């Protein structure tokens, strides 16, 4: 019951972005510029509908470089994936969690069935474990 | 003669993002977090083809707030638009340039036929006047 690599995610809907800089409590490991993407099924869930199985959210994390009062995207550090499967992933709330180092399909990171990822997202039980909100 | 408001641009492919902070040359009026979106026709040009008529790039500009060393997106300040049409927009290199205040259709910002936008973009003559490059 592994989470699939989300092929083609870069074509998906861009939900939002945030920058985490040194000093912030999530600097390790989430420091950098990140972008959140969602496929069609996740949008139904984000819109205030419910999440169909098959919904996928991606957190795409880049290192940044400071260039004359601009922050410029550098190398991809990793992508984080949540894949909705109420029955397959019922142990962590109906979402499977995986990380891919540098976004590579062969660099799977999660060793504990996603319990560590879930421990934090569990704080968002109310929104079905998703922190991101749709915007305009 | 007028650049069309790009309805539905938020659905399009997210090319890249960048943060421009106070002190940067472009702070006024491009300061903030911006995201670049391309429709299907613009992707063809970004990937190395010619840009077809009908190609559209949008620069989506948000204010941000610094909160405990995170930069969080706030309100949309404006969108900048480039619309390809080699004949109609011949005076400005075949792209028409428009700004929409707060991303609203009724708030047109350009008052000089796009000459001011064109003058800086002319530096990228070699890449069909587009600064952004596809990344993975
Ligand atoms: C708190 C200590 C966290 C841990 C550990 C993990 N995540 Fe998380 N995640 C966190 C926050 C605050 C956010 C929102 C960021 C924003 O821009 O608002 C996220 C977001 C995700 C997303 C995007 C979907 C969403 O819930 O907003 C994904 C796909 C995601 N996170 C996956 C993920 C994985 C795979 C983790 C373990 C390897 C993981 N997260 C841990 C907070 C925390
Ligand atoms: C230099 C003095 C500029 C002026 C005046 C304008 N633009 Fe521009 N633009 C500039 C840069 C350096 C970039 C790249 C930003 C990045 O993230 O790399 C941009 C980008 C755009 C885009 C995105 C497509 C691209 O060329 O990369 C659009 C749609 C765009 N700019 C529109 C635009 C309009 C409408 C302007 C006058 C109101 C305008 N720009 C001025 C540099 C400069
Ligand atoms: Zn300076």
């Amino acid at each position: 019951t592994k989470v699939k690599y989300p092929d083609g995610f870069r074509s998906w809907y861009h939900v939002k972005s945030m920058v985490i800089q040194p000093g912030h409590p999530l600097e390790n490991p989430f420091g950098g510029i990140h972008h959140v993407y969602a496929n069609a099924e996740a949008i139904q869930g984000l819109r205030g509908g419910n999440y169909p199985d098959g919904a996928v959210l991606v957190f795409d994390l880049f290192d940044y470089q400071e260039d004359n009062h601009a922050l410029v995207e550098g190398k991809r550090k990793l992508i984080g994936v949540m894949e909705r499967d109420a029955k397959r992933f019922s142990a962590t709330g109906g979402w499977g969690y995986e990380g891919f180092g540098e976004g590579k399909p062969d660099k799977r990171l999660v060793t504990d069935g996603g319990q560590g990822c879930f421990g934090c997202h569990a704080a968002q039980k109310e929104s079905q474990y998703v922190f991101s909100r749709l915007r305009d």
